[PDB]
């Protein structure tokens, strides 16, 4: 039994853990190393959108363009590609890059070859939404949670390895525990989402300035490797509760802070979907996302189940990581998006 | 005519510059220039405290010991030595490490090397002081201003080169200006200076936690090349006022949230003075600094000779870097102080 938190990011507390020392957990889950060479990693969600059969060919191949992108020089050491539906009827692909050095992510982004088609009016006659929704939490500020210990996906595979069994998890408040940041710093969430490019509302290029502390969570489920039992266990009683909770949030979380709710499944860059999923959600702070967790019957349902077959578990794989960041660390850029997309739909005008 | 701000760090604002656009400086001025490959430096103060002669040449080796320690592995870039006495009548040693990298800084920090050394209960008997006062500044969080374009010293001999003569300086907020933070953020302090363990009261091993948004101040005059004209103006037009308003900040900045005031002179390893000196100032913010350098007859009498001389200087070498930065990028650890030793002296024992 170790801590998540590890051991160069170990403080004198001035927070207190929600459990005692004592604590032990229900079952084994595991967490992702790195030592003090890590510093801060760079997590770069980039989007095309478009709408309809009439635009799906040219979004795949302006998708085809981003992800070679990725292959220049101080490009990504990881990424995947997602597809889903949004509540406006638009399809969105959506590519995550992970970078473990933030100065070969700004190298890689400022590269003319990169910024120059960024930043070309050419962008604003093409009939497809593009955006950039970028963060970069340091290590004190993110946590990951695995329910295996192989080949860990998002984050997890720009890390070093896997832990041991760890303490902090199986209650409600875990999830803040195994931040690092967490033993000194409430994570509260300062000033608003400000448009200070543009307008929303008028579509072309738009800039939202971010805030402090806002929580970005991507939880997910791989079923690829799953044999007829695991993969029923998750399509046919995992799945429709989770749909449930995810529709929700897309559809009723402007209220309880959720900023942006996705649920996306993995596609090729033919857009063959594979066995893979994962929410993508923005959140005011880390404190609304455990509001929703802990409370909602769609979350507690499914919290339920995994408590329950955890132990038999062999081939599913599930796993979430959640992180906040500074404002000075985060981008969210639009061009031609609906007025919904991501940022643009809380973002406040004259704050 | 240039802005401060670089570039690749310009933002839409939020906070507007103290002066209009059509604002012309009334004399040139520099500061230093790096690309987005600069991220963050570390500036890391050392310390070796010391009461007496009994205790000199101990202390000088010592802080032989630090200096060496900066050749291994991961060291800083750039560093400087220098000794003052204090109010209490104790002389320091500190050492100045400058990293462009802050994951070579925390290999260094983490090296056995380095942590055995500093963690030792050894370092308790030795009747000496150590101490280490740490902050790692983003590239959005610092500005530097030079009188003069070559050899730039502090954390400008990290950084890539001189800009040309830039628009914001010459006005009270311009130091504001100059940082690229300042077009969206106010730089408010959050909290407190913390006794997070051992007793400042009691020497042993203090760790003292810091907050957002301390102000360090390292302001430097080099006369070191100066002929006789320059010299003199140095020694005995400037430096009488100077010092003047050091022991004022020295002894009754307290109130004005001066948490701690250093004026140093570079020394070799053996002791000898060179002819450069500095002020290490760390404030609870930027503004409080703003107010004491705008109303305080000693400023505003050095302020004036300048801007009388600057036309003429030729080799004296006058210049300023003003720093903030995250309480998670602060350490400030103690060991053996006296108690008004550093942030000691302002540190809260139960906020
Ligand atoms: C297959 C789908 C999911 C299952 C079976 C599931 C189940 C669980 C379980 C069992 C935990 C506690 C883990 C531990 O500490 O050992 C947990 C934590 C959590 N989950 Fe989920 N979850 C799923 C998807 C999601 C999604 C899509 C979200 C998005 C909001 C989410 C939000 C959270 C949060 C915020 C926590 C941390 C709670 C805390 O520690 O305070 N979960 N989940
Ligand atoms: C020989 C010593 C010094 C001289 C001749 C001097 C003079 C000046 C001058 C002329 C400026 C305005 C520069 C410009 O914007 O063009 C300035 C700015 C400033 N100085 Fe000094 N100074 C000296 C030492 C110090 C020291 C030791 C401190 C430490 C507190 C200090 C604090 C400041 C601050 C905070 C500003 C920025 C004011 C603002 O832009 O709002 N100075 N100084």
């Amino acid at each position: 039994m170790e801590s998540a938190i590890d051991t160069h990011l170990k403080c004198p507390r001035t927070l207190s853990r929600r459990v005692p020392e004592e604590y032990q957990p229900p079952f084994p889950m595991w967490v992702a190393r790195a030592d003090e060479q890590l510093q801060q990693v760079v997590m770069g969600y980039l989007g095309v959108q478009y709408r309809g059969e009439a635009q799906r060919e040219a979004a795949l191949q302006a998708m085809r363009h981003i992800v070679s992108s990725f292959s220049l020089p101080d490009g990504p050491q990881t990424h995947d590609l997602t597809h889903h539906t949004d509540s406006s009827g638009f399809d969105n692909l959506m590519v995550v890059g992970y970078w473990k050095d933030p100065a070969a992510h700004c190298r890689w982004l400022r590269s003319a070859e990169v910024n120059d088609w960024w930043t070309s009016q050419d962008r604003l006659g093409e009939g497809l939404g593009y955006f950039r929704e970028i963060s970069a939490p340091r290590a004190e500020q993110f946590e990951t949670l695995y329910a295996f210990q192989d080949n860990l996906p998002g984050v997890g595979a720009v890390m070093d390895s896997t832990s041991g069994e760890i303490e902090e998890h199986g209650y409600w408040g875990s999830m803040r525990d195994r931040f690092p940041i967490s033993q000194t710093d409430w994570m509260k969430p300062t000033n608003e989402l400000q448009v200070v490019a543009g307008d929303p509302a008028k579509g072309g290029r738009v800039v939202i300035m971010g805030h402090d502390n806002i929580a970005l969570i991507r939880s997910g489920q791989d079923w690829a490797d799953a044999e007829a039992e695991e993969r029923s266990l998750y399509l046919d009683e995992i799945l429709p509760t989770l749909q449930d909770g995810m529709d929700f949030l897309r559809d009723n979380g402007q209220p309880l802070g959720c900023y942006s709710n996705r649920f996306v499944r993995n596609i090729d860059l033919d857009g063959n979907f594979l066995d893979v999923s994962y929410n993508i959600g923005h959140w005011r702070s880390l404190e609304k996302l455990e509001r929703w967790a802990e409370s909602h019957p769609t979350h507690l349902r499914i919290f339920v189940t995994f408590f329950r077959v955890a132990a038999g578990l062999k081939k599913l794989r599930l796993y979430h990581e959640v992180s906040v960041s500074d404002a000075k660390s985060q981008v969210f850029e639009y061009i031609n998006c609906h007025p919904h997309t991501g940022m643009l739909r809380d973002a406040v005008v004259a704050p």
